[PDB]
């Protein structure tokens, strides 16, 4: 228990360095935020990518084997999972309608790439794992037979997403890096190469650490009578 | 069980696309293969990579989870599948040679950039994997609470490496087709920008099949007496 609230508490601070390490990447190294321009519009992506998808889905994805909550509501707990999970959704779809804005506006090509490929795939299957996820667990008609053999399915995909997920951003990451840092090159060891470098491998940790969590049966939420 | 054959089926299958678009695509879109190319021998850091690295480790992960085994000797299979983790260390770091070579020959930064950075941490962790697990699992003297104790972190660190390994080819693949395909530009979705984006999904879809089959406890091998 004890040591669970020190996993809870390294994922926490992991998670949150890599949105800090996110904002202080695009406001300081790069040009800033904003709704137009056009690359203050782009760099909402890493940023809005990093907290939903990543951090405020990794917390999702571990809400329910939180012990101050084992007695609490069974439909709460489901509420805070969908509800977590939906800020989550609206966040990533912000974030890919910022690319595909930018890129218009801006006469680029759309999906040419792996990172776009795999990471629309991510996002997609997020969008079904909430739709399928909402109306089959928080919705009563839902034979309980159906969410019988649903849940290994849907566990298994949130992980399946969650590393994906993890490894769009990696990808990510990788093409601004190499499309951004020309002069200094990032061969040379830049400054925002290194410190890139690093919320990269906090972003690993960061999954490490809900992927641990999240597997360990005696941390699971006791299941109900 | 024949659902399983299914599943050790498909996982072969895409495995085996996975290697086979290794090859073409060093072979047919990039300049081939060789012991001094350069590039001829770098294009050995992917093949490699996939060969042993994704697709042998794959496989060794699940290699005690197939039932024609069930009723064979627990050393056998722990040779089986040390051995088969064994092959796999030895190709990934002939590949991570081939590029410490090719770069050192031809003038180029080591270790600038975010995919050595993860690939270099899963190397270093699969073969601290492959030495504890031999000196532990394969290996007498070890108290048997050792073994007890250490089994929980070696499946869980084993599934984590796998993932990495995952990620880090993908952000490879990245890094090569921005790099190579000038012009005619990745952007412009030349055919070696989909055949590659391709075999990424593949190596993608290889890991959820392992992960999958790797997780079903009805297939895990019975615990011995
Ligand atoms: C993209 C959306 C979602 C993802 C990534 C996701 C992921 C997960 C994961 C990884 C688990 C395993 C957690 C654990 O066993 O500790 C889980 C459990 C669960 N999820 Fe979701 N989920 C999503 C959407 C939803 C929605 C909308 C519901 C609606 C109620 C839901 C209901 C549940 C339930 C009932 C459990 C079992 C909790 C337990 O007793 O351990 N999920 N989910
Ligand atoms: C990890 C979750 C992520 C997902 C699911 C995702 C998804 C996507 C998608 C669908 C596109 C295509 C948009 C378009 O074609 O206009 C895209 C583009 C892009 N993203 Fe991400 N993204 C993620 C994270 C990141 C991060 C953290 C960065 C950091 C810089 C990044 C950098 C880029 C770049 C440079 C592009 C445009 C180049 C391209 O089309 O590949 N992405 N992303
Ligand atoms: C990089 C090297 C290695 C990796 C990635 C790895 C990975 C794994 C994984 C993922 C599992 C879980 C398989 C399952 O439960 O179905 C496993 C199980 C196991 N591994 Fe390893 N392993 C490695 C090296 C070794 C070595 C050298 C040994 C030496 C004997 C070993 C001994 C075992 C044993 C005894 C099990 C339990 C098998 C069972 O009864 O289910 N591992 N390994
Ligand atoms: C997935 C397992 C992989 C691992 C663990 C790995 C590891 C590494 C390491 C340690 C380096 C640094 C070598 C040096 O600095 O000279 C490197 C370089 C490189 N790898 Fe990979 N690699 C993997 C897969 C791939 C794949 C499939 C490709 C496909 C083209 C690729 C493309 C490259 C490129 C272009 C470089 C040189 C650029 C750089 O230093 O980042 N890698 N890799
Ligand atoms: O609706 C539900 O389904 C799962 C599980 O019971 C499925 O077997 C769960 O925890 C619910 O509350
Ligand atoms: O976000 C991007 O960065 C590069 C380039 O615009 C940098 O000048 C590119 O092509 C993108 O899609
Ligand atoms: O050496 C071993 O350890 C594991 C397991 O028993 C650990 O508890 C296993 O399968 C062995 O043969
Ligand atoms: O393997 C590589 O491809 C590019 C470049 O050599 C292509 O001309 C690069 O810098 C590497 O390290
Ligand atoms: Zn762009
Ligand atoms: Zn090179």
């Amino acid at each position: 228990y004890w040591r669970f609230l020190a996993l809870l508490g390294s994922a926490l601070l992991v998670g949150f360095l890599s949105v800090i390490f996110a904002l202080v990447w695009v406001l300081h190294y790069r040009e800033g935020l904003g709704w137009d321009g056009s690359a203050l519009e782009f760099n909402w992506h890493p940023v809005l990518m990093v907290t939903g998808f990543v951090f405020i889905q990794g917390i999702a994805i571990i809400v329910y084997r939180l012990p101050w909550t084992w007695k609490c509501s069974k439909l709460l707990m489901k509420s805070i999972h969908a509800g977590l999970n939906a800020v989550a959704a609206i966040l990533a779809i912000i974030s890919v309608v910022a690319v595909f804005e930018n890129h218009n506006v801006n006469n680029i090509a759309n999906m040419y790439s792996l990172h776009s490929w795999v990471g629309l795939i991510a996002v997609i299957c997020y969008l079904l794992q909430l739709l399928s996820g909402f109306s089959v667990f928080l919705l009563p008609w839902a034979p309980l037979s159906l969410r019988a053999f649903l849940m290994p399915i849907h566990v298994y995909s949130g992980i399946v997403i969650f590393g994906t997920v993890i490894a769009t951003a990696l990808m990510g990451l990788t093409e601004k890096l190499i499309f951004s840092l020309r002069d200094p090159a990032y061969s040379t060891f830049p400054p925002e190469g290194v410190f890139v470098n690093t919320l990269g491998l906090l972003i690993l940790v960061f999954g490490a650490l809900i992927f641990w969590i999240v597997t360990r049966p005696q941390w699971k939420r006791p299941k109900e009578p």
